[PDB]
């Protein structure tokens, strides 16, 4: 499912991300923009065995399971196929332990090369929340 861009972000604000950990909603939507396109069926292959599942593009090395790659640890524990649904339940939870851990949305690489540091609010423009 591809989401619009004001879908997602009232989904997100339902699910408490807005100001979570301090971070405003823009944050969470550039994040899924630049990680995903906005597309809950994303995946993208690691060189090195593991993959990216979702709007967030979580990790099966440590957060889900996708039972092929070896070492991994499941912190989220779930299976990384509930990550590809239409439903941002599973993502969202994942993602509040993954802000948590300590490098803050550092975590997501996109988020990190094109969100931080500019005017997040543009992420938000139009939309009724």
């Amino acid at each position: 499912k591809v989401f619009g861009r004001c879908e997602l972000a009232a989904a997100m604000k339902r699910h408490g991300l807005d100001n979570y950990r301090g971070y405003s909603l823009g944050n969470w939507v550039c994040a899924a923009k630049f990680e995903s396109n906005f597309n809950s069926q994303a995946t993208n292959r690691n060189t090195d065995g593991s993959t990216d599942y979702g709007v967030l593009q979580i990790n099966s090395r440590w957060w889900c399971n996708d039972g092929k790659t070896p070492g991994s640890r499941n912190l989220c524990n779930i299976p990384c196929s509930a990550l590809l649904s239409s439903d941002i339940t599973a993502t969202v939870n994942c993602a509040k332990k993954i802000v948590s851990d300590g490098n803050g949305m550092n975590a997501w690489v996109a988020w990190r090369n094109r969100c931080k540091g500019t005017d997040v609010q543009a992420w938000i423009r139009g939309c009724r929340l």
